[PDB]
């Protein structure tokens, strides 16, 4: 049974271990130290730098690293490579190298204790040599709050970041918009908002009834009874947020929520593009902002591929307003669990996760 | 069983349906009218180039739902699109990279056999969309066997169709490494059958195994280590005495006859290659580069290596008139000829407007 978040409980299950050689391991030795036991026997997380790596030939660095370490990573242990974009090398050696990362990555998985997850961070060559940009998803990666979150590969711009106050309150003080949010993963992502500190604007549609109150409630943020297919949901949400929020909210989670081809297209594609396009060009959404996606059979299979044509072509246009899209593609939940499919959703939505756009993540 | 091409047969078994909207419509029929019979469905081609907003997504259903239970056994669904990243509004964008979705869930509700595909074409290819012939043409046949629910990518550049679509790779010379047996030895059949004249590559102690592949298909064999250093120059000094000095086509299998072995053999070897021979004038304008990955952690590398390699070499091969495309293959032994088939596909000078593309047969 899998570690997920809790409390004052440390973040890994043991020791972290960063090395390898580039422009990435003295940063996060630095920026790691004071809350993860660091170290120069039994293991939490492996963190490898991959940037120092130019040449395919250079790609035994990563054998000889993990190979003597492997096998003392604890149960529900963390693996980390950390590369450079590979279309933004400066050599086609090193693309190549950075490409071929992937590789090892997702299938190093199949040698692990039960638990145990590996990732891929790329940062950009441009980010600036603090790595500030890198933080939010580091963290996110070493600690229990990715446990469902595997294979995966993280892609991190150029721009600085500025931590929380509190990487345990990293919400805090912002207004979240969750849609679909009366029952189901809308409910749960709600919840987690809240434990993170956000104010929940919680939506759903007018047979939701009492239990959207309730969610609103448990969650202490405002029920919206509305549906996001209509005409007037834009100015709907932006009133509410003029009468409870002074006008503005910090994210925006679009969840289609349980509660033929048309319904299905405006539902999971239409309207999440509407509200997101509406919420920004009137100012509602503003700089800081950050949308997520949530996916979940033509149809739908349709609209899971729309929601990622929405992530990467908004990303631009959203990044020169200083707001982030992102989205996340959920697997078998009902295992997997609907608390993980949150936290993967909170991680994006951190203030410290500004250099964190365009990208899709799977969970489970 | 299931179907695979032989003789003057028709490419199709059924008739093929174009519809749509877009600016490929028009040209793909006028294209194919010759070769097909068009408009019990051999093929089904949805033009949806047109789209430009998610609202339009509509018609795929709507051209689809009608005719999907009529599309015979082994059909061909192909879906063409524009490049998304070039679309000219973020509304065209996502319609556009929405299609992917459509097309690889559609292949689940098709009969046993039947197959999908989606295509991008660069928005900046001329009216006549004659860089697209080719990846059509080998979509819609038996060729294509088991290549479904895959993407190609299509770019803006025109092609001149070869003489022969029945012989695509005559007069053509191509370099297949690990050639004595496996799939390397099929590709040289494929690639013969053609009309390529065939440089069959494979280490020493095949001995005999590559004597009988050169010696079926009409080609020449050649002993070789590719991780030894003398590798590039032994080829050329072989394409100098039996070539004119020049080779069409390079195959990077090396097949079936501890971590620093695997990466040599898989990725290094393979990129010497490809750097060596572009770089001393062996391979030129109009020349071809196909990798073939393995079917685990040091081949796994060496596989995503090998989509770098495709990827990173692809924009500085187009300055120089060159594609660069992979084939993923397995599991397998599915047959070795299907393999080869879409090798053969990227080799044809009529795929000049193909190149970065990664395809996985199965």
């Amino acid at each position: 049974t899998l570690r997920r978040y809790r409390a004052g409980e440390p973040p890994l299950t043991g020791s972290l271990l960063i090395g390898g050689a580039g422009r990435v391991v003295e940063p996060l030795r630095a920026a790691l130290e004071k809350d993860y036991d660091l170290v120069g026997d039994s293991f939490g997380g492996l963190v490898f730098d991959a940037t120092g790596i130019t040449e395919p030939a250079g790609l035994k660095g990563l054998h000889e690293f993990f190979t003597p370490v492997l096998r003392n990573l604890g149960r529900c242990g963390r693996v980390v490579v950390v590369g450079g974009t590979p279309e933004a090398a400066a050599s086609t050696n090193e693309r190549i190298a950075q490409r071929a990362l992937e590789g090892f990555t997702r299938s190093l998985g199949k040698e692990l204790r039960r638990g145990a997850t590996t990732a891929l961070v790329y940062l950009s060559p441009d980010a600036k040599p603090a790595a500030t940009g890198l933080e939010s998803t580091m963290r996110f990666l070493l600690s229990a709050k990715s446990a469902y979150v595997d294979g995966q590969v993280f892609s991190v711009g150029a721009d600085d970041s500025t931590p929380p106050a509190d990487w345990e309150k990293p919400l805090d003080g912002k207004v979240a918009i969750v849609t679909g949010a009366a029952r189901g993963i809308g409910a749960t992502i709600a919840e987690v908002f809240a434990r993170d500190g956000a104010h929940v604007v919680a939506i759903d549609v007018e047979s939701a009834a009492e239990n959207l109150a309730e969610t609103a409630s448990k969650v202490g943020g405002t029920a919206l009874w509305l549906d996001v297919t209509a005409d007037d949901a834009v100015d709907k949400i932006s009133e509410h947020l003029r009468d409870h929020h002074g006008g503005k909210a910090d994210i925006l989670v679009n969840n289609a929520g349980i509660t033929r081809w048309d319904a299905v297209l405006a539902v999971n594609l239409l309207a999440p593009l509407r509200l997101t396009e509406g919420l920004v060009g009137n100012g509602s959404i503003g700089e800081g902002g950050r949308v997520i996606g949530l996916s979940s059979q033509t149809n739908y299979a349709t609209t899971k591929a729309g929601m990622i044509g929405i992530t990467q072509a908004l990303a631009p246009g959203l990044a020169a307003k200083g707001i982030t899209i992102n989205a996340v593609a959920p697997g078998f939940i009902e295992g997997g669990q609907p608390v993980d499919v949150a936290e993967a959703i909170a991680y994006f939505a951190s203030p410290a996760s500004n250099a964190v756009t365009g990208n899709v993540i799977r969970v489970c």
